[PDB]
């Protein structure tokens, strides 16, 4: 297979990792998604201790005690599955840590937690954290930062993807260190829409288009599938794949990127 690297980002809550595995090309091929993203672990607010941490619902809990048969199928296809962490409404963000050492432990958290669950990579999404909420503080220059950096040292050979989104996204840099190097890829939130990530990082490493099977019209999907291709962009991202019959979805973005057909089962 040759062309973008293909995301697909799955609400575990409601949906399975494993339908990301049951889509190749037609052709000789291979998988039509690249990276599998778990659908969302969470930065809450202990208020008491004034300390932030890695939150999992127990339905993301489950599909990580679970990760032999939720996870482990998917990565054995050759796909990459990464942890997707979302703001909670608890005034605690990724740009919103005091300190070094703060934001140092929230990065083992996450580290610890792709080791543990044998998993690929972290996905930051700055979005409802609420910043101000329980006495926290507004975005600040140093904190996102200060993550970025803690996570990358912890964790050198795993991908860290940002979800252009929020205060972080726009806090890259702080210090003598600019964190958007330490990115593996940065994407376009918005379903259906096309905007091309601010952040620093070569076209190959940047998706942005954004669509979302089952939401984006199928005119749409490729031809932001077709104008990545054209503009010289390396990733594609689908949001939110279900257990539905989606293979003529998926077939509209193939097509463009890689020159084929989808099939699935």
């Amino acid at each position: 297979k040759q062309g973008p690297t293909s995301v697909a980002y799955v609400e575990v809550n409601n949906n399975s990792m494993l339908n990301v595995g049951k889509y190749t090309l037609a052709d000789g091929g291979g998988n039509a998604f690249d990276v599998a993203v778990i659908f969302a672990a969470n930065i809450n607010y202990d208020t008491g201790t004034k300390t932030a941490y890695l939150h999992f619902n127990e339905n993301v809990q489950r599909v990580l005690d679970n990760a032999v048969t939720q996870i482990r199928p998917l990565q054995q296809q050759g796909i990459k599955v990464l942890l997707s962490v979302l703001g909670n409404h608890q005034g605690a963000g990724f740009a919103n840590f005091p300190s070094q050492q703060a934001a140092s432990a929230f990065a083992k958290q996450l580290s610890d937690a792709v080791a543990k669950y044998g998993l690929d990579g972290v996905d930051f999404e700055d979005e409802y954290a609420e910043y101000g909420n329980n006495g926290t503080a507004q975005p600040n220059d140093s904190s996102f930062v200060h993550l970025v950096t803690a996570l990358r040292a912890n964790m050198p050979d795993k991908i860290i993807s940002l979800y252009n989104i929020g205060p972080a996204a726009s806090r890259l840099s702080y210090g003598g260190v600019d964190v958007s190097d330490k990115f593996d890829y940065a994407w376009n939130p918005y379903y259906g829409t096309w905007q091309v990530p601010g952040i620093a990082l070569p076209k190959a490493q940047l998706s942005p288009a954004a669509v979302e099977i089952g939401r984006t019209s199928r005119s749409t999907v490729a031809d932001l599938a077709r104008r990545t291709v054209d503009e010289g962009y390396g990733v594609y991202l689908t949001y939110n794949l279900d257990g539905g019959d989606r293979t003529a979805d998926v077939s509209a973005f193939t097509r463009e990127l890689y020159g084929s057909e989808a099939v699935r089962t």
